[PDB]
Formats: structure tokens, sequence, C-alpha cells
């Protein structure tokens, strides 16, 4: 099995062409390959697959190092685009891909960065889903230790975004779990904590639905900027600093799709038996 090693936003990926090779991995195998001392070593495993849909170019799946398929964050999208380009699986500048949760369009920019069209943010509470009388720009959520204010939005998955004064001292450790499984989010939620530096720059940490905090949750960056724009606190183009790296988010408001732009880097190519 051929593979490539890449990195983006502070995570390292193993990327596999599952279009010209037939691959399937059980969690046990994934954990073995993810092991840094006896395996290849990675944070995320990305498989590029046939779309089984004439209106799409590819499908991709991502697995964590614990061997589970995951789909909260849209991570690996930049690596996916660079990989299919470098390997000649496509030569399209605008690439349409399905994921476990919603389609994306990936644009390979002239400066080599990758722009991902994440679709239009979804604001209606019932469609997030989130239990609320009606849409509000700021919702009041009571937890065991504090009542917080948040924006709520869906990008394919549910997000709630809390503004914090100082990103390093924000109580992600206690508030993250309390929000992620809050009763008002029937399908749970990705809980983002955003420090606004200025109208074009934020810092963000995300307690991911079913996973907790990692180095980067791209869709969390999208959600935080959408919320801030909706609230009047951010402009339409914003740099987001996640723990592991930065993204540029662009959103021209209702009626328009939201875009996320960032880098992906090829490291080496490998071959493994099994």
């Amino acid at each position: 099995m051929q593979f490539s090693k890449m990195h983006g936003l502070g995570n390292d990926f193993v990327v596999v062409d599952g279009v010209t090779q037939n691959v399937f991995f059980t969690p046990e195998t994934i954990r073995r390959l993810a092991n840094r001392h006896c395996g290849i070593g990675f944070d995320q495993l990305l498989i590029v697959e046939a779309p089984y849909d004439p209106e799409l170019d590819f499908h991709y799946r991502i697995f964590n190092a614990d061997g589970s398929e995951v789909s909260q964050c849209g991570n690996g999208a930049r690596c996916f685009a660079r990989f299919v380009t470098l390997k000649g699986l496509t030569n399209k500048k605008d690439i349409s891909v399905s994921t476990q949760k919603g389609n994306m369009v990936l644009t390979v920019k002239d400066d080599n960065q990758i722009r991902v069209n994440m679709g239009e943010p979804i604001w209606e509470p019932a469609k997030i889903p989130f239990t609320a009388n009606k849409f509000e720009k700021n919702y009041i959520l009571r937890t065991d230790i504090q009542t917080v204010l948040c924006g709520a939005v869906s990008m394919g998955n549910p997000h709630c975004v809390v503004q914090v004064d100082d990103i390093q001292t924000a109580n992600v450790e206690q508030l993250g779990p309390l929000l992620e499984s809050h009763e008002r989010f029937p399908e749970r939620v990705n809980a983002g904590f955003m420090q606004i530096i200025n109208k074009e720059h934020i810092k963000l940490r995300v307690y991911e639905r079913g996973a907790g905090e990692t180095q980067a949750c791209g869709s969390g960056a999208c959600a935080a900027v959408a919320v801030g724009i909706m609230q009047g606190l951010l402009n339409n183009n914003v740099q987001v600093d996640l723990p592991g790296g930065s993204l540029m988010i662009e959103w021209n408001g209702v009626g328009h799709p939201l875009y996320m732009t960032g880098e992906a880097t090829h490291i080496y190519d490998g071959f493994i038996t099994l």
C-alpha cells in the first residue's frame, strides 16, 4: 500500500489513494499504523475514495488515531486537495468532494493554498439542531457552574460559540464538557471558545463533539467567524488562530457560502506491507 505523509494545521496525516488501491482498515489496524514508535505515526488518517456519484469527483473519510471514523471538523480537506493534485487523480482547479456529513468544493489557489467552500451557515435552531423558542444572536445557556452566552450555528455539524477574554485561561476544561453534552443540544455540539483580537483576527479553541480538544477544528473556525459576523463583531474576512495553525475565513453573509483557506504540506511518500 502506497501512502503519503502530509501536515496541515498542526496535525500530521497519512493520506491514501483508495481510488486506485482497495483499502479498508479496522480500528485495530488504524491504531497500529498510528503508533509513533512501531507504526507510521499520525494524528489523522485520510482515505481518498471514489464518489459513487456522477456529480462528484471524490469522497474522503478521516479516522483518528484511536481508529474511529470522524467528521466534525473538515480536517484534511487542504491535504486532500494537494494530494489528488500532486498524484494526478484530478487536474481540476475546483474539486467537488463528499464527506460523511456534507459536500465541499476545494479550490487550489494560484499561491497553492487551498480554499474550501463549506456551504451556507444554518441558523434556524431546529435545523442545527438546538432547542430554542426562536433564533437569537446570543443564547443563554445554563450550566452547573456558570451561565454562558453563545451563538449557535450549523456547518454540517452543530456548533456553539462562546466569547472569552483570554484564550489561554478560558475554562475549556470544565465548560467544554458541559456544553458539548448540554441538554439543549439534542445531538450534542462542538463547543468553541473565541477570543476576538480585532474585527479581522480571533484566537479559538474547540471542544469537539465526541472528542474534546485537539490542535485544530477547521469547521469550528468557520462557525466562530460566522457567529462573530452575524453578531456585528467581525468583518467579512478573518484570520483564525487555532492552537495548531491559522486559517482565513471569508463569509459575505446570508445567502452566501462560507470559505476556509489554509495551507497543506507534503512531507514524504511511503510504502507499507499490510
